[PDB]
């Protein structure tokens, strides 16, 4: 698809510049706990609750396939069952999430999405809601998880080695960005970095990053 225009040490310049601390890490110093990617696993959100997910090993990508449409500008049911069986075409199981107290509203990303957040940075608002979203991606051969608990995320990992990723562990959170995954689907990466950067800020997550490179 697209390429890194953005190279490592400038996205950690750019997130200090929001306000964040960030630092670049070696892949080799998680040897243990970067997971090379499942097929058979779910591209799910970055969030790093514990959920009913069986299907381990997905890419991580904010709200699931809904960080794709969003980069995109895809604000249609039509477009998003075309994303999700793109996405089930490219080795991925697509998916988007709910939670316990909010249903389909449990994913903070697309409700900073439907409620405007992102209108300031120039984004098309979805032309559906999140029950509907839901149910088109369920209706084109994907995925609704379901998340339980609160958010208590303690740093953002964003990934940029190349069919790896990180798991959630809900006891010892933490945000999970794939951005290998945004060059992938031929997303601006550079905007989706960002985006995925306010949406922990906005989400008042800790404004922590470790950028993982090869
Ligand atoms: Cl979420
Ligand atoms: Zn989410």
């Amino acid at each position: 698809g697209s390429h890194m225009s953005i190279t490592p040490p400038q996205i950690v310049s750019a997130l200090r510049g929001r306000g964040w601390k960030a630092s670049i890490v070696k892949a080799s110093t998680m040897s243990s706990e970067l997971k090379r990617v499942d097929p058979q696993g779910i591209l799910k959100c970055v969030d790093g609750r514990g959920s009913d997910n069986t299907q381990f090993g997905g890419p991580k990508m904010p709200g699931g396939i809904y960080a794709i449409a969003h980069n995109r500008g895809v604000t249609t049911l039509e477009g998003l069952k075309d994303i999700t069986r793109e996405v089930a075409s490219k080795g991925h199981v697509p998916s988007v999430h709910g939670d316990h107290s909010s249903d389909m509203l449990g994913c903070g990303f697309f409700k900073l999405w439907l409620t405007g957040r992102f209108d300031d940075m120039g984004y098309p608002r979805p032309e559906f809601d999140a029950d509907q979203g839901a149910l088109a991606v369920r209706a084109a051969g994907g995925v609704i998880e379901m998340h339980h608990g609160s958010h208590e995320e303690k740093v953002v990992y964003i990934n940029l080695v190349s069919g790896m990723t990180l798991e959630p562990n809900e006891h010892d959170q933490r945000f999970i960005v794939d951005g290998w995954a945004a060059s992938k689907f031929g997303l601006d990466v550079v905007k989706f970095l960002v985006a995925a950067a306010a949406t922990v800020e906005m989400l008042g997550g800790p404004k922590k990053a470790k950028i993982v490179i090869p």
